[PDB]
């Protein structure tokens, strides 16, 4: 029951582990609506100024709203994320999964608090759904060619 909007490698990846998230969301309560906006680097570059009025890319754009859960629209950009995963040889899937669960994990616990940005709770609670949701994609690690690891 997740809302997908925008465009860019993310939806197809979401639709893959869509139900996966529907589980965590369903667990918590099962009545949330997270609108994700897929936008590339440039797409976000402007989208940023479109509201922030500033010209600068970012990892992921979050929607300013403090309600029960969220029921808002957050924007993500796997362009910059991947760029980091490139050097950090990180799994764009996880890095993306974060922003994915970032919506659920949000209403998953804290409610209009997120004191000091995040806490040890949000960290582990975030890695919980991450590993849980990634538990599926896990069957497809690497996500890259890498003519080495066998």
């Amino acid at each position: 029951m997740i809302r997908i909007l925008g465009e860019g490698k993310g939806s197809k990846l979401l639709e893959n582990l869509k139900e996966k998230l529907e589980e965590i969301v369903k667990k918590e309560i099962g009545d949330v609506h997270v609108n994700v906006i897929l936008v590339s680097e440039d797409e976000i570059k402007e989208l940023n100024q479109q509201f922030r009025g500033q010209d600068r890319p970012t990892d992921v754009l979050t929607f300013p709203l403090m309600e029960e859960d969220v029921y808002g629209e957050i924007y993500v950009c796997p362009l910059i994320v991947e760029e980091n995963a490139r050097e950090f040889n990180n799994t764009f899937e996880k890095e993306l999964l974060e922003v994915v669960i970032h919506g659920i994990l949000h209403l998953a616990g804290y409610d209009h608090e997120f004191e000091d940005k995040n806490s040890k709770e949000m960290f582990e609670k975030q890695k919980k759904y991450v590993e849980e949701v990634w538990g599926e994609w896990r069957s497809n690690p690497s996500e890259d060619s890498d003519p080495g690891k066998r």
